[PDB]
């Protein structure tokens, strides 16, 4: 027994393990864009993904995780609310049994399909361990997911889910490029926040991308044919994993744009 996004062990009881699941900088949260202050000292973000290594895709049984080598600077964030570089370790979805929902960040209380997560560890900590226990620790990139057209470089990733339907299993996931993920806008909004699965640590600098990308409906229903559980068990399908919109409380989300 452990934690989920099932009715016995969904994020309403994930505090009785991890309480700073009620804590002050939770994630996610629902951007009031009326609400949200431009910031004209807000830098541009500055994406380094040219020399990105990724290593392998694995079903933990919560998302599918993409792994990249993280061992030197060759897929960083910089800019941006950000003092100092940020290494890229991982990146995943969250997404819904419905296109009305997937998202764990909404907009003026609007849902979309899903929401990606790149996550990157601040390198003055030496490693993703050391960091998550920082208040500046990580910055991860939020991208929503709306249903329209396909998004042509995603495909190499819907492709692959096939061979890791069930948790525990992963697989070779070499010369993935993920600057086919990213909008034509860099335009975010940003916050201090944590991460939005346990630990539920208070380490992370949110980036949300106001510019969603579009992907097929053939796309997204890929995802939605994982499964929670692991092989030769009864199955459940890996649908609506993600958390509810969180307290603001005593914090201001600021936009890059006005
Ligand atoms: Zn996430």
């Amino acid at each position: 027994h452990h934690w989920g996004y099932g009715k016995h062990n969904g994020p309403e009881h994930w505090h009785k393990d991890f309480p700073i699941a009620k804590g002050e900088r939770q994630s996610p949260v629902d951007i009031d864009t009326h609400t949200a202050k431009y910031d004209p000292s807000l830098k541009p973000l500055s994406v380094s993904y040219d020399q990105a290594t990724s290593l392998r895709i694995l079903n933990n049984g919560h998302a599918f995780h993409v792994e990249f080598d993280d061992s030197q600077d060759k897929a960083v964030l910089k800019g941006g609310p950000l003092d100092g570089t940020y290494r890229l370790i991982q990146f995943h979805f969250h997404w819904g049994s419905l296109d009305g929902q997937g998202s764990e960040h909404t907009v003026d209380k609007k849902k979309y399909a899903a929401e990606l997560h790149l996550v990157h560890w601040n390198t003055k900590y030496g490693d993703f361990g050391k960091a998550v226990q920082q208040p500046d620790g990580l910055a991860v990139l939020g991208i929503f997911l709306k249903v329209g057209s396909a998004k042509p470089g995603l495909q190499k990733v819907v492709d692959v889910l096939d061979s890791i339907k069930t948790k525990g299993k992963s697989a070779d996931f070499t010369n993935f490029d993920p600057r086919g993920l990213l909008p034509e806008s860099l335009d975010y909004w940003t916050y201090p926040g944590s991460l939005t699965t346990p630990p539920l640590l208070e380490c992370v600098t949110w980036i949300v991308l106001k510019e969603p990308i579009s992907v097929s409906s053939e796309q997204v229903l890929k995802f939605r044919k994982l499964n929670f559980n692991g092989e030769g068990e009864p199955e459940e399908l890996m649908v609506d994993n993600w958390r509810p919109a969180q307290p603001l409380k005593n914090r201001q989300i600021k936009a890059s744009f006005k």
